[PDB]
């Protein structure tokens, strides 16, 4: 199928173009302000489907006029919004005079990667500014925004292309509409930034937050994709926290130099998992009231997880000639009021 | 203080004993069935606080009778469940008596195939043994041993938890057998699917730690699946529906991996052993951005959407990278496109 995308260099166009050329065999005719009038016409008259992303307005009228001479009666997709609605009745009359299926959508504000900041998306501007430690302006935190993520826009458009749009009360409607306050948005973005300092992760079964997180990351300066962890270092090795959550535990990285033993503690309720990913050694266990010592000989050649059960004192020792690197998951963030850690030599 | 724990070899006793000797300077007098009558009496008459764990009955009456001759009028703590007489004792001899009404209890060090159905389920389930559930809808009322211990320590210091004028251990749980069993089978099945329990659910958190204490000594570890080839390996470690997934990538010397991008999926790389480079290119651009990283200096590299990226080992040894991804792999939305940086 020959698919024309007008406004193809825009936020949505670029997203759609990349997707269609990645996931279909359709011939994409990009139209934009560098297109010559000849190639606009040529493309329109060959078209099977027209995805119109530029405004309603004189440009569209011109595109529509050319399409009256396209003998295949290609379907046309556009959005009438800008919160005002323009041109709708005229476009229904066009569809009915010339036959073309015309899908009029009423897209709300949009967000996602590749949207130009300091232009006409407030979320692009907040992401851009916040990632660059630039001051933002929030007149009122309680303003509600109605939003669609670009992936859903793209997917709804693809569904229309293959003849199965999403209809609601007799109107094409992209799903996964989000209704959120500015204050909730801004708070999430500042949270994403602060997480490089506190190691926390977003809540990724919240669809809006998930979408916004990926969006925010696309605005990072090229020089800013990495960030330092805090390596607590001494002549025994190091210990470095990587990620913390309130509900799925915390992962850290322990490193022990040759000949080094660490640990010799137990808890009542706190528990861990060790996974040795480089080097070799031994994890030892003893029941607080017993003398039986249980040893697990482990190494990065064979990845196995060792649960650290409660009520056992345990230590970990490097038995090789290189650094021994262990990933260490713990069931809960450290709480100064309930450290739940007791020193006892295995 | 001199603190007597009757029934000290029991489930609660052993828990309490280990805690008190770990977090206080108090002199603990364990009494139990190996205590001689002389040592019972001696200990009781010296006592400042009596934590009675053997429950009500002729044994307790005998303990109470001895304590009428303890000049210091020590406080006494017990649980009446399985009363008026004990209120009358307190009022005749002066001693502060805390009557609790503990429901069923669970936690580590409880003897299985005995008096605790949760101990039995943990024990059995960890050993791949058949369990009996007559009715899944039976509701159990429960306290975790840590809360029992803590409430007792609070009473020792003179500040118990009172409700409707009765000592009550908090964090009472009300749960069906079916919910308990389903969580335990889940904990086991997680060794196969890499998932983690929901640890801001207090009961599930407590139960998870409890379950782990029942693992056979030979069963503390479990294999991960190392997808291995001549380039290295890739091994999933942990998966969650809400905080992403962590895996371990290993590349041999000279090896490049990746050269893909996503729309919405994203990752974090953390090189913990060896050294190399993580590369990035915007899908519509030619600018290649490179991050030179190694295990000598732990830094996280976010993998942002809309950039194709690869990772290459530039050293002598295996290059070990921990890789967090924002979502479990979904066959209907793999959201991964091959593109050479
Ligand atoms: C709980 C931590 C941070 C830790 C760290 C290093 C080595 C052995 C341990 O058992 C351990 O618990
Ligand atoms: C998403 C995974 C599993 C992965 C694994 C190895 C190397 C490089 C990658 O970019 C990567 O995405
Ligand atoms: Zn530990
Ligand atoms: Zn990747």
């Amino acid at each position: 199928m020959n698919i024309v995308i007008t406004g193809a260099k825009g936020f949505v166009g670029k997203n759609l173009k990349a997707d269609l050329t990645s996931t279909t065999d359709h011939h994409i005719f990009e139209v934009h302000r560098q297109t010559k009038e000849e190639e606009l016409e040529s493309a329109l008259l060959k078209a099977d489907f027209i995805v119109h992303l530029a405004g309603v307005g004189s440009y569209l009228d011109h595109v529509l006029d050319i399409l009256t001479r396209n003998t295949k009666k290609p379907a046309i997709l556009l959005s009438s919004s800008i919160s005002k609605l323009q041109g709708e009745q005229l476009l229904r009359e066009y569809a009915e005079e010339y036959g073309n299926t015309v899908y009029i959508y009423r897209w709300p504000n949009l967000f996602g990667k590749w949207c130009k900041p300091n232009y006409n998306s407030v979320i692009a501007t907040f992401c851009y500014k916040i990632a660059r430690n630039e001051e933002i302006q929030v007149n009122d935190r309680n303003v509600e925004l109605t939003l669609n993520y670009v992936d859903d826009i793209v997917a709804e458009i693809k569904r229309a292309i293959e003849g199965t749009p999403t209809i609601e009360n007799g109107v094409p409607t992209v799903p996964n509409v989000f209704k959120v306050t500015l204050g909730e948005i801004v708070d999430l973005l500042y949270k994403f930034k602060q997480s490089r300092l506190d190691r926390t992760l977003p809540k990724l079964d919240n669809l809006f937050e998930k979408d916004l997180y990926s969006t925010y990351l696309s605005y990072l300066p090229s020089t800013d994709f990495s960030y330092p962890l805090l390596m607590n270092v001494d002549d025994r090795g190091s210990f470095t926290e990587f990620i913390k959550t309130p509900d799925r535990g915390q992962v850290s990285v322990n490193i022990s130099k040759p000949g080094i033993t660490k640990g010799n503690h137990w808890h009542h309720t706190k528990n861990e998992k060790f996974l040795v990913v480089s080097g070799k050694g031994v994890i030892r266990f003893r029941h607080v009231n017993d003398d039986e010592i249980i040893e697990y000989y482990v190494s990065g050649d064979k990845l196995e997880v060792v649960d650290i059960p409660v009520g056992y004192t345990h230590n970990i020792e490097n038995l090789g000639d290189t650094d021994m690197v262990t990933i260490m998951w713990v069931n809960e963030m450290f709480d100064p009021n309930q450290p739940d850690t007791y020193f006892l030599e295995v």
